């Protein structure tokens, strides 16, 4: 809801918040 810049994971293939470097799908890091 209006944030900095989300990201697209390369495991679960879902969108994630700019602060959730991990993930709400796989449970892994952004890197
Ligand atoms: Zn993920």
């Amino acid at each position: 809801g209006s944030t900095s810049a989300m990201w697209a994971c390369q495991h679960c293939t879902f969108m994630n918040q700019p602060g959730t470097g991990h993930c709400e799908m796989c449970s892994l890091p952004r890197t």
